């Protein structure tokens, strides 16, 4: 006799790993394939929790203020004077915690979209702590497209992700929020159209969901996103995610 | 320069803030605009739980015998013997609590919608403690369509609001209940067909949800109700809403 | 006269009965009918929790591994050290319990579906512990199409349901599961073109949800399955489920 490896065009095993990568990388991309939304809160104690869904066609999470707070499983959580926060986070004196701030807030909020997401169709609903988009329903566009704010995570030059960042630093940043994007569709084939419609609806039954608490942003780096070939970007804006398309 | 306040059709002042009011409560018409739903289970010692969702084109709550029952954040709610109350309620003498009338149980349900909503969409499954419609699932419409029975909430002539409401007084009153309703749409552009369909499963994952459970009707009105202008309805039948068509 | 019972064809109680039954068989078959979904997750004390989701048009369900995990609600369920058993299943060696093997974990699943759904369209995405369907999202279909395993559950000649189990009898056997599934269509109208597409997201609001932990199997048979007109196939094959159609 065969050919030596690394010399000629008869390098079979080095083209089929090419493939196998740009396929996986293609399949993503196909109507066939995933769309992946996760939401990261960060919290003081350097904990990050996730919220993760990936599903066909279109893919969104949404929380309320109480559901994005810190919960440590199995530890102590002052569950009676965390909710007289919210009741004082959800109207002015409106509580009696014995707290001004919750450490249970998150301090910032990642939105991180796979790189089989249009752009164009992400949607943020960023409310305030009652769930209203803009103060008051009445006022309130059910949400806000953020697309031209998210960045790319580019890794060896091929774009693995999209990463929205918006940090939550001020006392008043009490949010409810829910996100929500579309797969690409290059195609003029509408995935909702009657031919295919009922599948979509079975995607948001299909649609999977994970949840986890990390106690780092090291070892969520560690044993979610470079585990599971996730893509991310980290306080020092490192990136990560693996590079498929053409690539060995 | 000036005219005098008050006096001529050069209050610029007055004609603005007429306009925006009138231009809230005819966004929130539009389908641009939100339709909320919110559902409120009242208990015996006065409390009452709340579960709120505000989404574009349509919107709903889907609630079990469980999840309806009252529960207080970070006190005693004896899960164990609750549990058996449940075990008691999906079975008659299936289960072993302590007690012949859980204080958990909802005395009552109050359905109210936005202004924005069509009446003639709303759909109710009110359906037994083991979540059927009615009885058995063979028989099961799986929703009836109530909007004869909704009330106008009406402030200074304006409808703020449509209320339906129904007490559970008796001891076989146990339920699980789910409710929907879409959002006006007077136009014959179908908001759900091909041209936008994708959207409206957006909006999906889009809707925010609201749960907390305020220690009496009080305090409901004052911290949640009017904090955020919403439309109520009292146990004294008092009307709460603001009016805003045409109104400074 | 009158003619006496059960000697001709003027027995119209006895005709009313079969007619009743046969009303109600083929009304769940309509259009205007539910589709019902159980996953039974079974675990080693012999215990059994039931997800189940009744709906129009469509029904599913949505679990991810930490939600298919037993609960004894209002028991020590040692929660500190079931996330260190989480961790330690996302990530081999990720967390520190105090055990190998977490008697939370099912045992098996059984996925039962109701006579009127049709087996061409169920879907299941059986996926890992942190919620991909197949290893990675790269190269996951988000769905396997398992109509074709499905056993018919017979009563008398009847159909009275559908079920797909699979044992989960090793170590990494960890799973997340979503299952979808349509109700039967057999005309040409599409329940989700735009004629009716606005109800179909409203079931999606309707779709009544119900979860329980029933000590064992026994107890599931007597109190929900029987007690409920419910299909069900038990450990040692024996099919539970009531005729309907032409039967008195
Ligand atoms: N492309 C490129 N890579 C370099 C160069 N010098 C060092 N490198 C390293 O080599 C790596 C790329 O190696 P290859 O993947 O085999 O090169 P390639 O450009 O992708 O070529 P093909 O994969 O054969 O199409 C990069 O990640 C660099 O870190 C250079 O001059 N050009
Ligand atoms: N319309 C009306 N309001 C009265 C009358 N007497 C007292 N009121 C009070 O005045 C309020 C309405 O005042 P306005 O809003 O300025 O009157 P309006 O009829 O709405 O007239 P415009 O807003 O200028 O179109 C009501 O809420 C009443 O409580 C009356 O005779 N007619
Ligand atoms: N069909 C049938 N059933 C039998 C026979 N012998 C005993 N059985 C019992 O009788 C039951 C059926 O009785 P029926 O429902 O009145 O008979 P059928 O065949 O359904 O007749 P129709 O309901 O009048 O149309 C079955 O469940 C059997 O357990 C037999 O020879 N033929
Ligand atoms: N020294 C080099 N000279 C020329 N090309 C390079 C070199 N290093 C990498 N490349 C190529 O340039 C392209 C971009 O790779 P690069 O490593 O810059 O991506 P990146 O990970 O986004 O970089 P960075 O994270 O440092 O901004 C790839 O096709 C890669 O093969
Ligand atoms: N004394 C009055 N004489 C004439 N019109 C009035 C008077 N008070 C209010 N109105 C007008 O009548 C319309 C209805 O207002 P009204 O206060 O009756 O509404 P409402 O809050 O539903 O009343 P209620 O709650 O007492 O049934 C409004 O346009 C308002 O401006
Ligand atoms: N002894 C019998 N002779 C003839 N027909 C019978 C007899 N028993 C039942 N049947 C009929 O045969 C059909 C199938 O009934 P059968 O009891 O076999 O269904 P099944 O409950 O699926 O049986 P099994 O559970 O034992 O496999 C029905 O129409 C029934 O009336």
């Amino acid at each position: 006799m065969a050919d030596v490896a690394g010399t000629s065009n008869r390098d079979f095993r080095g083209r089929e790993q090419r493939l196998y990568n740009s396929e996986q990388y293609n399949y993503n991309n196909s109507l066939n394939g995933e769309v992946s939304l996760w939401v990261y809160a960060y919290y003081s104690d350097g904990s990050v929790l996730v919220r993760n869904c990936n599903s066909q066609y279109k893919v969104g999470i949404s929380e309320c203020f109480k559901s994005l707070k810190e919960v440590r499983v199995g530890q102590n959580n002052d569950p009676y004077d965390e909710q007289e926060v919210n009741n004082g986070v959800y109207y002015p004196n409106g509580g009696e915690p014995t707290k001004f701030h919750s450490n249970a807030k998150p301090r910032a909020i990642q939105i991180i979209f796979s790189p089989s997401v249009n752009v164009h169709t992400i949607k943020m609903a960023k409310g305030n702590s009652v769930s209203i988009p803009k103060d008051y329903l009445q006022r309130s566009h059910p949400w806000e497209a953020t697309g031209v704010k998210y960045r790319k995570i580019h890794v060896d030059g091929e774009i693995v992700g999209y990463s929205h960042y918006f940090e939550l630093p001020h006392e008043y940043n009490s949010i409810s929020l829910s996100v929500s994007g579309v797969h690409k569709n290059p195609s003029s084939y509408n995935v909702a159209a009657p031919h295919n419609i009922m599948d979509v609806f079975q995607s948001c039954d299909l649609a999977l969901k994970f949840s986890n608490r990390y106690w780092c942003e090291l070892e969520l780096i560690n044993h979610y996103i470079s585990a599971y070939a996730y893509p991310y970007l980290d306080i020092n804006n490192h990136k990560y995610g693996v590079p498929l398309n053409g690539r060995q």
